């Protein structure tokens, strides 16, 4: 499924290239900016553990997840995956543990050491 096909056929997006974060994008956005550093980015996605559980989604609150890009305000890999968005885009990241919640886990349903996969849609970007 599509978390198997990131992991096996993803690109690594670290700076380190430690694999730690790879990405597969899904549908191409819009032209060729991505956000800048400090940008209000707004999002949608869905997150599921290894175990095949949802443990989140944006969708079903029916209203985008919004952040200041390259804060340290989500999951490191969530800082280094949506920097290389476009708007319009949708991706695919599988984030090991390192780049997301490492051995602390995230009560509730976040374990120690998980892995993580997500799509994410970067809807929109704005500085502010
Ligand atoms: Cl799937
Ligand atoms: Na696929
Ligand atoms: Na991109």
């Amino acid at each position: 499924g599509a978390p198997a096909t990131v992991t096996e056929q993803g690109e690594d997006i670290t700076s380190k290239k430690d694999r730690g974060v790879l990405k597969i994008v899904k549908r191409v956005g819009n032209g060729e900016e991505t956000p800048m550093i400090g940008d209000k980015v707004y999002v949608h996605y869905k997150g599921k553990l290894s175990n095949g559980k949802k443990f989140d989604s944006s969708h079903d609150r029916n209203e985008p997840f919004v952040f200041s890009l390259g804060k340290g305000q989500v999951i490191k890999a969530w800082d280094i995956g949506v920097a290389t968005m476009k708007k319009g885009e949708i991706c695919h990241l599988l984030c090991k543990p390192e780049y997301a919640y490492g051995s602390a886990g995230s009560l509730p349903k976040i374990p120690s050491n998980a892995t993580l996969f997500f799509e994410i849609e970067l809807l929109d970007f704005k500085g502010e």
